């Protein structure tokens, strides 16, 4: 059985919290990923279960492992919590924090002010959210973990409404590079020198947040509009960058574009970037600024 090792500890499978699948029922189905569905469920403690297909190889079993190792051994407040795992039924399920406010691509997309929702959003709920994930990703820094997908599809909420906190949920890039097709491969999220040289450090994920950004203040768009994997590879190798989203304040899109600096030596690490998200949220020329309404 495979070991784990996060920070100064190694860990097994035998330190997941196993949790009697007599006390898990499952609830409803909340759109089923790749390989393997999602589910609401009880155990009363609400949570996300993350299932493991019973027809499945030997590879796919230690992913999964991997995974509930992997979350099950962060300890900060915008990760996804692990409640636990049921592996000793099949199928294997994973427990995760139940974020009732589902992905952020899709928040970003179904929560669009409109004349309808005139009010949905604001500059500061979306200055909130970015903040909240550039917490996440410090915590990983400063725990020399790198994530290698930062993207709003792999960031949670804990609710709808006003007083949302962002989460970064999946983790199954890291748990793959740490044991595919280039069709695959988030590379409309990554920096020249990982899609090239297959290097990843933690200024890796600071490129990355730099496009979160941009999907964030662009409510839910896709990265890159118009172009295909191949074209963005060009595009980004060449020295081009994204144009800012639709209303974004100058200071915004500042950070975004030292994000994505060529060189990572001259992209801020995360303590930088939270500083300056938070002049961001100081600055009332950039949080009066109103969202398009679609
Ligand atoms: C594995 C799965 O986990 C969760 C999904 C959800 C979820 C998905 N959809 N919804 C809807 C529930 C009804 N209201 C709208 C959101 C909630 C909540 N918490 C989770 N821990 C998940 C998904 Cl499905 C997508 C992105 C992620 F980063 C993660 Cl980590």
């Amino acid at each position: 059985n495979p070991n784990y090792c996060f920070a100064g500890k190694t860990s097994s499978i035998s330190d997941l919290k196993e949790v009697p699948r007599k006390n898990i029922t499952l609830i409803r189905g909340l759109g089923h990923g790749a390989f393997g569905e999602v589910y609401e469920g009880q155990v009363p403690l609400q949570v996300a279960v993350k299932t493991l297909p019973e027809v499945c190889s030997e590879q796919d079993e230690l992913d999964f492992l991997m995974e509930a190792l992997i979350i099950s051994k962060f300890n900060h407040q915008n990760i996804v919590r692990c409640i636990g795992v049921s592996l000793q039924s099949l199928p294997r399920f994973i427990l995760l924090e139940f974020m009732a406010g589902g992905d952020l691509k899709s928040f970003l997309r179904e929560t669009r002010p409109r004349p309808s929702q005139p009010s949905s959003l604001a500059m500061l709920d979306l200055l909130h959210v970015a903040r909240d994930i550039a917490c996440g990703c410090q915590y990983l820094e400063e725990n020399h973990f790198i994530h290698r997908d930062i993207a709003a599809r792999n960031c949670l909420l804990t609710c709808p409404g006003p007083g949302r906190v962002a989460k970064i949920g999946d983790f199954g890039m890291a748990r793959d590079i740490y044991r595919g097709g280039c069709a695959m491969l988030p590379v409309k999220w990554m920096p020249p020198e990982a899609f090239m040289e297959g290097i990843f450090t933690s200024k890796t994920d600071t490129w990355s947040f730099g496009v979160l950004l941009w999907e964030i203040f662009s409510l839910g768009y896709m990265p890159y509009p118009s172009k295909s994997n191949q074209e963005v590879l060009e595009f980004v190798t060449s020295g081009g960058r994204m144009d800012p989203p639709k209303n974004c304040p100058g200071p915004v899109y500042r950070i975004m574009t030292q994000c994505w600096q060529h060189q990572p030596e001259d992209r801020p690490n995360f303590a930088i970037i939270l500083e300056r998200i938070e002049y961001c949220t100081q600055d009332p020329d950039v949080i009066n600024t109103a969202l398009p309404i679609e």
